[PDB]
């Protein structure tokens, strides 16, 4: 039962969550579904017989997101990396009346450590 | 976008988790998954034209687990919640090539450091 790839960084980066293709099946039932923290996972963007090769869910505005898709890949990408990006991401192919997430990813941002003037202290990592 | 039920719970508690029949489309396509923290989520138990009207994932045996499946309910029950029942559970139903998660619950425990001779030190917190 596979582990969610854990991947920390911070504001401005760019980050790539790699789902494979690769033992994948009916492309058209292939997805990502974004899960922000404490919410319920929604479908987010799907594969799409075209050049780029995807389409984001209708409910959805953000130039920052895209994917490299081709025969091997089905990766999301984000340019610069805000923080409410913070979430889990699973990529799954609905097949049957079941979806079998063949991967996804946790991306948690800052850590943190941000230029001394305002606030509490004590590091850390207690 | 629809939030998790946070359900903080005592080691030994019996827990039920709610999905509403009230608002599917087709109950032939509506199931639970369970993502153990920082794993990938997993088809877990689905709906079934049966007396009990459900049937567990083929990878799955645990007598604790059951469902209250009727006209109103698609209800996930746990006898003697223990620690590693923790995680996140969602209910959702496949619809074409998408699944749609109608709800789910972030079960957590205890809610503790349950104990006394815990502790390196502190108050708080947090």
């Amino acid at each position: 039962i596979k582990e969610l790839h854990v991947k920390t960084v911070k504001r401005g980066e760019n980050v790539t969550m790699e789902c494979s293709m690769s033992k994948v099946t009916n492309k058209n039932n292939l997805a990502w579904y974004r899960q922000s923290f404490g919410k319920v996972p929604q479908y987010f963007v799907r594969y799409y017989s075209s050049n780029s090769g995807y389409k984001f869910a209708e409910g959805f505005k953000d130039s920052r997101f895209s994917m490299t898709v081709n025969d091997q890949k089905f990766d999301l990408n984000i340019i610069g990396a805000r923080e409410d990006d913070g979430g889990e991401y699973f990529c799954g192919e609905v097949e049957g009346i079941i979806i079998k997430f063949t991967s996804g990813t946790r991306l948690q941002f800052e850590g943190s450590n941000e230029g001394s003037k305002s606030s509490d202290g004590e590091g850390s990592s207690c």
